Parts: C-alpha cells; structure tokens; sequence
C-alpha cells in the first residue's frame, strides 16, 4: 500500500447538528448525512466526511430551558487542498443551511488548521423576538 | 442567521468514563449525561456538552487484565469566556466526581486552547493496596 | 485521586475505518476492535485506544461512486512516552494492517503532538488496474 501524505494547508472542521426541534426529538443522523451530501454536492465539493451520533446537552437562549437531544457531529477533512479562504466559506455555508434544514436555533461550527483551533461559530437563527 | 464567533481563550476539554466497573459492564451514556448535568449545574457552569458512546480497550493498573468496555467521550466547548484556571478547575473537578460516581479506577482528561493540548491528566483512584 | 499529569511528547492518534467492502456491507466495529488488540499485543505496545463508531461518506477512488458506510474512529492517547518515531512508525503501521484486514481501499491516519496534526495520511490499496 501506499502512505500517501495530505497535501494543502490542512485544514479540518467540525459541525454539531441537533436532532431535537425545541424540546421534540425530530431528526437522525441519517437526515444529516443525506442532507449533507445534498449540500456538498451543490456545492461541487468532494462531499466526503464522517458523521458521529451523539447525546448533547444544551441550552435553549431564548428560555434558558435545559435539554438533552440526540446530535450529530460532523467531521470534515479537507482532501482537495482547498485555500483556507474556500474551505471556510463552504463550510460555513454547510452549517448555515443545516440550521435551515433541521429548524435550529443554534449551529456550532469549529475550523481548524493543522489541528489548531482557528474559529469557533455559533450560526443563530435571527427568529423575530 | 447570525456568524456568531465565539470568544473567550478557546478552552475546551475531553473527558473519557468508563462504563465498566472492573470486568462487569454496569452503566450507560445515559448515567453519564444525568450525572455530568448534575455536577456541573452545582458548579453553576453552563452544563451544556456532547457525549460520544464509544467501545473502550484499557488495561488495568494493578493486574494488567485487558478489559474491552462501553466508554463515553466528553466534550466541552467552553461557551463562557472563562479564564484557563476556572475552566481548568472546573473540568478537573467535574472530572474527578465522576471517577468516584462511576467507581472508575481511572478517567482521562484532556484541556485543550485553541485545540492545542494544554494537559492530558489520568484521574486515578487511591484503593488501598 | 491523584491527578497524574500524562509525560511524553503529547502524541495522538486517529485513524479512520470502513466498514464496507466496496458497496458491500461487510464488517461492524467490534470487529475493528479485536483486531487492533491483535495487531497492537504483536507490536508490544499498550492496546488502550477508544473506538467511535459513526457513518461515512467515501468517494471511491477508481469509479468515482458515493458510498455511505459505517466506519470507526480509532482515537489513541499514547500513554507510555514513546518518541515521535516510534509512535508515528507503530501507528502506520497499525493502519496499514487495518486496510489489508479489512480490505479497504483507503485508510486514514492523523498524527498529532499537542493535539497539533504532525501528519494527516491516505493509506491507499495498490490494487492492479
Ligand atoms: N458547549 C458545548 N460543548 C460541546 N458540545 C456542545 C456545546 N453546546 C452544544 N453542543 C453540541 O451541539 C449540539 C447542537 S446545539 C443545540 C441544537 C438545538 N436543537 C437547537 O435547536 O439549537 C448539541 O446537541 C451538543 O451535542
Ligand atoms: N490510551 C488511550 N487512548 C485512547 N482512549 C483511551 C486510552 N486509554 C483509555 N481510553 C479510553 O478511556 C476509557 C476509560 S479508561 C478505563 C476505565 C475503567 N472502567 C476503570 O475503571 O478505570 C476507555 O474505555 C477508553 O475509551
Ligand atoms: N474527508 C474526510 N473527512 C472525514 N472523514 C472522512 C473523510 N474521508 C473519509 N472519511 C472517513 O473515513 C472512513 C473510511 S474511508 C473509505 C473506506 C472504504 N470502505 C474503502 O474501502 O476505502 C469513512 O467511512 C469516513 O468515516
């Protein structure tokens, strides 16, 4: 086999995705693979990516209610080499239509380079108070 | 939506909880989740958290039996702005509750800030020998 | 408790792995995990590591078809202070092994020291075309 080494400037994120809608269990991980992949391929992105299930713990701005969903953690490792510049727009625009898609408040996106922590969002619904 | 960029010096941490005491599986994620929002609500820390269901392979201290367990993986993104001694402490603290709560020999901790690895600390319990 | 403060160069390891042969569900997690003790009790080296299971999404490299497989993420905290080459060398190795084994045409490999990624690789099947 062969050891091929990562080209680019190593660029990596990280997505958390709810799967509650407000206190009500809605969603699966498979919603979010399948939506991501619809996402990435619109964009003309190598869709590639793992997608991890999880029980997070958040909460809610509005109320300060406390809860507890099912979530989803995406990891995405840049393979094409992108410039830090791309690689950071499509990922943001990934989180910000995933917000969209699953009825969030909140979306956390983190990007990193060479595993160094270069930005952490919160990508907020703008719901009229 | 609203590109919320999280400030603060970056800290999170990692926590790994065994679900095993010994060799005998006895607790779940979910024990873990109720008793980590229970710890950090009377840190009065914001408990908000991923939790990964993993499988675990550890070897055990004193006899050196390799155990294959059901772990957690805790995730913390601070969200608060805390400083490294408060979110330090409070991680650790959080983390050696849940060694004694757990009946773990050991729990993992590892803070990070700015994903750069700041301490990786093992938890170990004193059991007399 | 004591709070032993983990010593080394502060390496890590993640490796990814399919689950599918091809477009073919084939293996489950818990195989991974037997086999990662077997390779790592050859090597002589601790076999601790945590295993994730999560979905992924893979472009094969000869056709070009979109695959959605279960994988497992291999998380590794090196615990003995073992040097840069050593851990680096054992870990590739441990993720060539992982590909035959698993007769996966790619496997992923990260290196990080300090939670920084030292190296991102493709272990890639030189399958004749
Ligand atoms: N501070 C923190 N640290 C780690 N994970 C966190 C976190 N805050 C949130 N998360 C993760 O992010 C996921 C989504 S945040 C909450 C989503 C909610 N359904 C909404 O509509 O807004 C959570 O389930 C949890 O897995
Ligand atoms: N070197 C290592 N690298 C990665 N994960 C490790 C590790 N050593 C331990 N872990 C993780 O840490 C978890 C808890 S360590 C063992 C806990 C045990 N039940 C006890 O009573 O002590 C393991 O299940 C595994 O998921
Ligand atoms: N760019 C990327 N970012 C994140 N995870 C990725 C990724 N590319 C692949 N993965 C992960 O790596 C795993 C194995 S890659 C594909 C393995 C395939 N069965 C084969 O025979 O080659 C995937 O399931 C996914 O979880």
């Amino acid at each position: 086999s062969l050891m091929e080494r990562l080209g680019g400037g190593g660029f990596s994120a990280r997505i958390f995705v709810g799967l509650n809608v407000g206190d009500k269990p809605t969603y699966t991980i498979e919603d979010v693979v399948k939506d991501t992949i619809a996402i990435r391929k619109r964009q003309g992105i190598l869709p590639d990516a793992s997608f991890v299930a999880q029980r997070g713990v958040y909460t809610e701005q509005r109320s300060g209610q406390l809860v507890t969903e099912n979530s989803v953690q995406i990891i995405i490792i840049d393979l094409e080499g992108l410039s830090k510049e791309d690689f950071t727009g499509k990922v943001q625009a990934l989180g910000k239509e995933l917000r969209e898609d699953f009825k969030q408040e909140s979306v956390i996106v983190e990007i990193q380079e060479r595993g160094i922590v270069q930005d952490v969002y919160s990508i907020t619904a703008e719901w009229y108070e």
